[PDB]
């Protein structure tokens, strides 16, 4: 009940939500049917439109009207945006010259520079170019101020999981909005677009930037707006507000607009009837930037202007229906369009199989436009997993179609060319960022990066601490003039042994066997000097990486590789090995096919044995340094030793075996020598973070040999390629992946065919950052390099997308 009976006299677009069932003066109250009687007479005025004109000026002041003219306004802080230059011969911001901000141009009692964030939601990236005769405006910030080419957004790429993770830093598994509808079971409750259940705070996880600013004493304007709010009221409001005293005017504020989504969803990404919608919000940018100019706050705010996600070509026709799929469509529950969520339809349904469905979608029709997915299986870099609120059967969709249970839900619910929700990876999909202020750079172009980092850089802007999230603060400190974040490298938890030869060969009992007792103080001494570490600048070229927690694990060096092994989980952590232009590849010798080496430095009791692999008919072993690599026929022995040895599926080894025969070589033929570091990873819970021992849940039959759910790789190279890997000076370049470890290939359609025809494609849709992967193996990588830590923050957060041009 809300008793309407109040009034907003003094109150409109008051900044503290009064409580039911009194009634509301807020720039919501619309959204809860909550607003006083008199909230559209006095709050949302029209009378004489949104701009002056030459007859208006000096107008005598006339309460009713939209805006004003009247020689008073400014005092007031509520002129039209166009009245300086309408009635006192200024010129628009857009046409003055770009000028550097060096330093915040405030006014007195400004503590600080205000933020404004203008989020536009559907704006796909390229629409800064294709679009920029139409935006002087947008195109003014964006080429005076910082801007990337593009913004990467969270998966699913819908609007409130990035809206929430624009205001969080979170992946939606982590701040709970993981979709635009969802079913939560705990709470048995489903959230969706229409409707009052999205309003319950037990959806919205985290701390979004209202609420951390409000708690460090930092005061915010009202990030939401009712739809049917104009946008010119929008603005008149935000300039309104930021003319109030000292002490009540908020620090951040927000606009939002529902274009070009709206239009978007209608005609299509690039339909002829886009071009309107572009120059209405830019548009709306000249208003807030004169409105700026005109409070004298135009060299004293950061604005930055962000969208949500892009914008795909996708019709009707173009759907897949899993009722020419599944036997038993009608007992099972579909989140539909351009992701597919899928469950049971019943939970007292004792025949529903994720199994059978999923066997059911895999590799079924030769063009297949979706692929099935347990959503553990989903690659990495989407942090789509951990949340239930997730359903377990994922559908990926390709990119221009939905999918869909049945046919009449499409025509009996055409209309729409456009939609969004694929893939972050998705070039369609990408958005924009610019920052514009004194507090970004001037005319800076910056690389493309992910919009969970931004909420520590609006942070950073308040001066104020983030809450915990999934940004990597200081990677984002190249687009900042100032209030750059400073932090220093995680503290080292666990030091390496570095052990000698401790064992006799006849010590081991591990039913391994190999053709190597086949035989000098010249070439002796040589060896001995690999084992303690004579060639590791060579093969470890950043550091050895970090181990952030409590183990136990020895270092162990060869010619031609590094490895850090761990005495808990019997195999490396990581191997490093750097693989020159030159190199050549070799085979794996006949007399050597079977050889798994005793490893002297380390115990029976810390070692495999072959007997566990013999008796595990599922599971075969690889080595993470590949014998193929080696760089003579006597150094080839130690890629043989059972301490470079790991778990893997015969079907994965076709995938492994490839990597490293074929591509790795080609990687260094392309980018003039890479350094490579591979290695395990065991996530059993799909939490994103490394495993403790006692949560594994498969071992190698009969053994305490932990399987890995993941293998990683980081390759390095250097970013000018004129220069080998190992003899860089400058910037780094990286590309890594997190493979899954499956048993079969049933990812793959074509995989019967050659590696050649597969694998790399494979490869492309697990592409990862390092940072992914420090948070999978609780290590952390490229401690000694000459590069600033912030430029490493920077490389860490890189992902490698594969996607042409933008
Ligand atoms: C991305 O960044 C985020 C933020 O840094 C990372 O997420 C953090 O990860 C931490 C480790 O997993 C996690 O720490 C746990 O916190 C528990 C207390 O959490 C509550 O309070 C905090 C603080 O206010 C709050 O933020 C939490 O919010 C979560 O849950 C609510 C309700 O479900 C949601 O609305 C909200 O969206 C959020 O959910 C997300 O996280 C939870 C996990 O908390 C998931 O289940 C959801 O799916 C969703 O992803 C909470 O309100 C605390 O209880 C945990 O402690 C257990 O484990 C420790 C080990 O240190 C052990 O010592 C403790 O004793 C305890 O074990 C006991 O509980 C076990 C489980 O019940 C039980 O088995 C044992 O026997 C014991 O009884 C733990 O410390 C932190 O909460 C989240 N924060 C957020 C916001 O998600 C994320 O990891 C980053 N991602 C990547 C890939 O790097
Ligand atoms: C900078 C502004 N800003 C930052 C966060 C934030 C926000 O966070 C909440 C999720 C708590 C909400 C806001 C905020 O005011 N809103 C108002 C609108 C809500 C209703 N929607 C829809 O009808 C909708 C729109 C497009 C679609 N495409 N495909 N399907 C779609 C369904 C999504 C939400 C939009 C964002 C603005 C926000
Ligand atoms: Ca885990
Ligand atoms: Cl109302
Ligand atoms: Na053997
Ligand atoms: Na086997
Ligand atoms: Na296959
Ligand atoms: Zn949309």
């Amino acid at each position: 009940w809300t008793a309407t009976s109040g009034s907003c006299k003094g109150r409109c677009f008051e900044l503290q939500e009064v409580g039911p069932p009194d009634c509301r003066c807020d720039n919501l109250c619309k959204s809860y049917s909550s607003c006083c009687h008199d909230f559209d007479e006095l709050c949302l005025k029209t009378a004489r439109g949104w701009e002056c004109t030459k007859d208006r000026c000096g107008e005598v002041r006339n309460e009713e009207n939209a805006c004003h003219c009247s020689e008073d306004c400014l005092s007031r802080g509520d002129c039209c945006t166009n009245y300086q230059v309408v009635c006192k011969g200024e010129s628009h911001w857009v046409d003055d010259d770009c000028e550097e901000i060096k330093v915040p141009e405030c006014p007195a009692g400004f503590v600080r520079p205000p933020l404004i964030i203008f989020s536009v939601d559907g704006f796909r990236a390229s629409y800064m170019k294709k679009g920029s005769k139409v935006m002087p405006n947008i195109e003014k910030l964006r080429s005076c101020g910082t801007h990337a080419p593009y913004m990467r957004p969270v998966y699913p790429t819908k609007t409130f999981p990035n809206l929430y993770t624009l205001a969080t830093g979170l992946y939606p598994e982590s701040h709970g909005i993981v979709g635009n509808s969802m079913y939560d079971p705990v709470f048995d409750a489903s959230f969706h677009l229409r409707g009052r259940e999205k309003f319950n705070h037990r959806w919205w996880g985290g701390q979004p930037l209202w609420i951390t600013a409000t708690k460090q004493g930092v005061r915010a304007g009202t990030f939401f707006w009712s739809v049917s709010i104009p946008h010119e009221r929008r603005i008149l409001t935000i300039l309104q507000w930021l003319s109030l005293p000292d002490n009540e005017r908020p620090s951040v504020y927000a606009f939002y607009s529902e274009q070009p989504d709206f239009s978007g969803h209608k005609y299509g990404p690039f339909g002829p009837e886009m071009t309107n919608p572009l120059r209405e919000i830019d548009k709306t940018v000249g208003q807030l930037m004169d409105g700026l100019k005109q409070l004298r706050l135009h060299r004293c705010v950061n604005v930055i202007f962000v969208g949500d996600h892009g914008m795909e070509d996708v019709t009707c026709d173009r759907t897949e229906f899993l009722s020419n799929y599944l036997t038993n469509v009608d007992d099972i529950t579909l989140v539909p369009g351009t992701l597919g969520r899928i469950r049971a339809k019943s939970i007292n349904n004792s025949k529903y199989d994720p199994k059978t469905i999923i066997a059911a979608l895999t590799c079924k029709k030769p063009d297949q436009h979706f692929k099935p997915y347990m959503k553990q299986h989903l690659p990495k870099r989407l942090h789509y997993a951990n949340n239930r609120r997730i359903e377990d059967i994922h559908l990926l969709v390709d990119r221009r179609w939905h999918v869909a249970r049945k046919p009449l839900d499409v025509y009996k619910k055409c209309f729409f060319q456009g939609d969004h929700g694929f893939d972050n990876k998705v070039n369609s999909m990408q958005t924009v960022f610019v920052g514009y202020g004194p507090t970004f750079k001037y005319r800076t172009k910056v690389p493309p990066f992910e919009n969970i980092e931004l909420y520590n850089v609006m942070c950073d802007l308040l001066g104020l601490k983030p809450a915990p999230n999934n940004g990597t603060h200081g990677s984002l400190n190249h687009l900042l003039r100032t209030n750059t974040f400073r932090p220093t490298m995680p503290d080292e938890v666990s030091r390496p042994n570095y052990p000698g030869i401790m064992y006799l060969q006849s010590e081991f009992d591990l039913g391994c066997t190999c053709d190597d007792k086949v035989e000098n103080k010249l070439e002796e001494l040589n060896k001995r000097l690999h084992t303690k570490g004579s060639t590791k600048e060579r093969h470890l070229l950043y550091g050895r990486p970090a181990v952030l927690y409590r183990t136990s694990y020895d270092i162990l060096y060869h010619t031609d590789f590094e490895s850090g092994y761990s005495e808990i989980f019997l195999m490396p952590l990581w191997t490093s090995y750097t693989i020159s232009k030159q190199a050549e590849v070799s085979s794996i010798p006949e007399h050597l096919t079977n050889c798994v080496r005793p490893d002297v430095r380390v115990s029976p009791g810390f070692s495999q044995n072959c007997l566990a692999y013999k008796n595990d008919k599922q599971m075969s072993y690889g080595f993470l340094f590949p014998p193929y690599l080696s760089s003579s026929p006597e150094a080839k022995y130690d890629a043989f030793l059972v301490t470079n040895m790991v778990p893997m599926y015969p079907a994965f080894k076709r995938v492994w075996a490839y990597f490293q025969r074929v591509l790795v070589k080609k990687y260094a033929s392309e980018r003039n020598g890479v350094n490579v570091i591979s290695g395990p990873i065991f996530d059993y819970n799909y939490d994103g973070l490394r495993d403790t021992e006692d949560e594994i849940k498969q071992y190698v039959e009969g053994s305490s040999i932990p399987v890995p759910t993941h293998y990683y790789s980081i390759i390095t190279s250097c970013l000018d390629f004129t220069q080998p890997a190992d003899k860089c000076d400058g910037p780094l370049s990286v590309s890594s992946f997190i493979l899954p470890h499956r048993p079969d290939n049933d990812e793959s359609c074509n995989s019967s065919e050659d590696e050649s025809k597969w694998v790399e494609e494979l490869m492309k849709m697990h592409t990862a950052r390092v940072r992914d992967i420090e948070h999978l193996t609780g290590l952390d990588f490229y401690r000694k390099t000459s590069r600033s830590y912030s430029e490493i923050l920077t490389l860490k957060t890189y992902l490698h997308t594969y996607e042409s041009e933008i």
